């Protein structure tokens, strides 16, 4: 099975090609994770996935999506992750983290508590920041404050500090969240970036915040540990071929800047889109990015069937398959996939106190 | 769905009829549980099951099956259980524990490390005790020491101390392990009990250890929490109708002694048997115990299919269905069952950070 071959990138070796992508739990308090996250992550790691990327973890308080998001904007915040790192490692999986800044999609309610921007009169909310003072719209109508040059430098330094802390906490894999309509994605997109200084206009200027943040993080993040990013390479906004061509050139520039792997996604920059959801629908996009930018990739959004994961790998569309929601449903999904694909001694994808009895 | 109806017994209410039976993990050290159990039990509780009975926990060191078995023979051992208890409650499941003494099956290797009696040169081993100096045979050849009256008195008091400690740790449900060929089962069976004193020979004498232990425990276990036991009601040894008739009479005596519920199983007292393993094969035996002893019952051994569990409840064979190995395979099995049986808003068998996304 391709899905259960190991993967080596820099000095990290993953025991198979199953990655758990970052999935916000909205269960933190003032950025501090807790018992909820400890069991959630340790249980999934024991399930057998080779790589577990911890949810979007805010580099700054205002960079949270919700009052429940994890943060890493202080050393105390970082120290809370150590037991998660240790549990993921004890289960044989590799611990990663996604560091993030929600940009104009910040100050929102939890998804099951309205999923919408927090109102002005609710004290739990805060002012958001973005490249330009333009709202997403729809359920997120709040207009962000356009970032100053000092703002741009401060946030780049929060990403550096976040990466410094993740390193020191023991993570072996980092992912910069430049996707899904949050701060980084909104600098790259013409939809959201109307700046007239060095950080807007041309392709080079729209690229600048992302490339400078990459470069700054690269300085503190070990060369022997994978440096990755997630990026939305198209929006399904009717501008797909031009957007894709530009996104692939920026990925060429990420590679020149030392990126080891790109997690390929959708922009979600604006609500006025027509995304063709379906099983493995990102496969061909991911493949194009991989081939044209000459960079390993993962992706998500449907691949959560064992035959779809296996297929993508064999067609060299992906190097890792990210499987999210199926792990929410079953934290032992990797074991289910091993059984489905006829892996030998499939029950031993799980630790012994389980594997002995299931074989 | 019958499976997702609540159940009330004494002051305890279970949110559904899915019970997780005791399943040994063999991961403790000197009886002390650790991070393995914390995650294991908390994850399964979050999966939705109404009741989670913690694995066989030894009332005394020599009462462990293996060097990896959990213990409750001291107050520090009992304090280790408190985070487990609190984690199970936090997920909305009810915490139970099974207290146990392995009798002549003690001093054995972990199942995946030979599963056989420890050899006398191995420094890990200990002397075992039983009603009579007779070995199980097969892979468990060690001949146990015959207990004296002073031994019987001591072991009874250890069950009492264990129950007292379980109460204080916050368990809300206790199960006396009188099944599967361990100490209690071996007092009842004529195969293993050749005593000529008050604890051997007649039905009354063979029953005595079990009844006195129950009575002793009933004195310290709160009247308002379920007091239960697991008992092997037949052996498949060619003596089934007489053995089952006797077992049912003892169930009546358990009820007269305050037992609230009986977990109906097989004896496993000797290796020379022909157990007819199959899906739901205990259903009819369980039903007979329930009807004839007029006592609530659970059972296990192939109910781990949503339709099989539902059927047994609808036929009134059982009050709770114990689903073990299916929970090792998928700690969210109760969610899988609620989906299969078409339960309304099945994803909310799980907590919000999962249920929201899976509906
Ligand atoms: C609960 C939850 C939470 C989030 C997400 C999704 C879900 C379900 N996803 C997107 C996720 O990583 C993945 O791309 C999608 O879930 C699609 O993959 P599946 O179809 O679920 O296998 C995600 N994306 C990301 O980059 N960072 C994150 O923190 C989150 N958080
Ligand atoms: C790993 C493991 C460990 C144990 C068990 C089984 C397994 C698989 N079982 C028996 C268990 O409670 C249950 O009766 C069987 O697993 C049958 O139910 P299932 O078919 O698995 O649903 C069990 N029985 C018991 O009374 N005390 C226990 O501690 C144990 N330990
Ligand atoms: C922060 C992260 O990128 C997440 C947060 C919540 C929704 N994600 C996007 C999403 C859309 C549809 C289904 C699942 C996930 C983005
Ligand atoms: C102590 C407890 O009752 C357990 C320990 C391990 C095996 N159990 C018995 C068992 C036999 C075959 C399959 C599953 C379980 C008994």
């Amino acid at each position: 099975s391709a899905l259960f071959e190991p993967y080596t990138l820099k000095d990290v070796t993953l025991r198979n090609r199953i990655a758990i992508p970052p999935m916000c739990q909205y269960m933190a308090e003032d950025g501090l994770i807790n018992d909820w996250h400890q069991v959630h992550y340790a249980s999934m790691a024991r399930g057998g996935a080779g790589l577990l990327v911890v949810e979007a973890t805010a580099v700054a308080p205002e960079g949270r999506i919700t009052p429940g998001c994890a943060g890493i904007w202080s050393d105390a915040h970082a120290q809370a992750f150590v037991p998660v790192v240790q549990a993921i490692k004890a289960a044989g999986s590799v611990p990663g983290i996604q560091i993030a800044h929600a940009g104009r999609k910040a100050s929102a309610n939890r998804p099951w508590e309205g999923d919408d921007h927090i109102g002005a009169d609710d004290a739990r909310g805060w002012e958001t920041i973005a490249p330009s003072a333009i709202a997403f719209g729809a359920h997120l109508p709040n207009v962000p404050r356009a970032m100053t040059l000092d703002d741009i430098a401060r946030v780049k330094q929060d990403f550096v500090d976040a990466a410094r802390r993740a390193r020191d906490a023991g993570f072996e894999w980092i992912e910069l969240h430049f996707a899904h309509g949050y701060l980084g994605q909104s600098f790259f997109s013409e939809h959201s970036n109307k700046r007239t200084d060095a950080y807007g206009g041309s392709f080079d200027n729209r690229s600048r915040f992302l490339l400078e943040t990459l470069a700054a993080v690269r300085e503190v993040w070990p060369e022997n540990l994978p440096l990755t990013a997630r990026f939305g390479v198209l929006e399904y906004d009717g501008r797909d071929e031009q957007t894709l061509e530009e996104s692939i050139e920026l990925a060429r520039r990420f590679k020149a800047g030392g990126l080891d792997l790109l997690s390929v996604s959708v922009g979600f920059t604006i609500p006025e889109t027509n995304i063709p959801w379906g099983p493995a629908f990102m496969g061909p996009i991911a493949e194009r990015v991989r081939r044209e930018a000459k960079l390993p990739v993962t992706s998500a959004w449907g691949f959560g069937t064992p035959q779809l994961a296996e297929a993508a790998l064999q067609a060299n569309q992906l190097d890792l398959v990210s499987v999210g929601r199926a792990h929410l449903a079953d934290p032992h999904w990797a074991y289910f996939a091993a059984k489905e694909l006829g892996v030998e001694k499939a029950s031993w994808t799980l630790p012994a106190p389980y594997a002995h009895w299931l074989e």
